[PDB]
């Protein structure tokens, strides 16, 4: 049938209660796919060939034993029909080099759920530089003198590292200096600066997109988790980003919407699946897998 691999962080350590990857696995299993489990380190490249040491995976909703290995083989990634890259950030050289490996398989027919080139191209933070009109005032620099001006120009702003650890730098803030100095490491690393949107008060909204189609229910993070229907402005945004997602082969994405402003695009390991699923008649995992099987046919 379909032989789907997954590349992820130790299954031994996920929490099956909130883990979105695991939600996928349950769904593919239910559909009668054969599952192959890999880790960064199982990925190898021998003379131009992507190969891996996989384990055959059986997952089950069981807190005492959610997974089990039922086989193990070394093979060509090109044997798998689809591989889900579900590695948690940060985006390091290690992730980038892995995308080169996943990409050799792809050239030999495997489908990579998020396309490898696409993962290099779309920084989680910097992709938003291509969606100017939908995001907040954003500055990306190494110069303290620029952060400071930005701050003078906006009074209240968000400071963050490109690779949460967000600094809210308000009027009266005695520390911009040290922050700049800290985040850019004495001006040798780039850092992002952004004006603050008090709208996060109303919650930090996480919206999912499956092959360009926004899931109609989102997750707000404004004190606790609270799913809800997409606002008229959620459609609007997702609606505008969507086409680019589909064509860049970014088949499963998370959007971080703060108010009516797009703050970030999660292309690596977007989550929040189980949260919405509990509360609404929606199978996000089923959409995804629907999207996979169909891509699988076209190509």
């Amino acid at each position: 049938m379909i032989k789907l691999g997954i590349v992820m962080d130790p299954i031994a350590n996920i929490n099956i209660k909130k883990d979105s990857s695991f939600a996928m696995l349950l769904e593919a299993q239910r559909r009668g796919y054969e599952l192959h489990y890999m880790e960064m380190g199982d990925l190898y490249l021998i003379n131009g060939e992507a190969r891996a040491h996989t384990r055959t995976l059986n997952v089950k909703q069981n807190y005492e034993e959610w997974f089990s290995f039922v086989g193990e083989q070394d093979l060509p990634l090109a044997d798998l029909d689809v591989i889900l890259m579900r590695k948690d950030p940060p985006f390091d050289t290690e992730f980038i080099y892995a995308t080169y490996i996943l990409e050799r398989a792809e050239e030999k027919g495997t489908l990579i759920v998020n396309k490898p080139q696409s993962l290099r191209d779309c920084n989680e933070k910097l992709f938003t530089a291509w969606f100017s009109d939908l995001t907040p005032e954003t500055l990306v620099t190494r110069n303290k003198a620029q952060l400071k001006a930005f701050w003078e120009k906006h009074s209240d702003i968000i400071l963050k590292p490109l690779d949460a650890s967000i600094f809210r730098v308000k009027e009266g803030d005695p520390n911009l200096g040290v922050i700049a100095e800290t985040l850019t490491e004495h001006g040798t690393r780039y850092c992002m600066a952004q004006n603050y949107l008090p709208a996060i008060k109303d919650g930090d909204k996480r919206v999912l997109v499956v092959d360009g189609e926004p899931v109609p229910y989102c997750l707000a993070r404004g004190g606790g988790g609270e799913p809800r229907p997409l606002t008229e402005s959620d459609w609007k945004i997702a609606r505008q980003i969507g086409p680019t997602l589909k064509e860049k082969g970014l088949i499963f994405v998370g959007l971080d919407i703060i108010g009516d402003r797009l703050t970030e695009i999660n292309v690596t390991s977007p989550t929040c699946i189980r949260e919405i699923e509990a509360e609404f008649p929606v199978s996000i995992t089923g959409m995804l897998m629907d999207a996979i099987e169909a891509r699988l046919q076209q190509q």
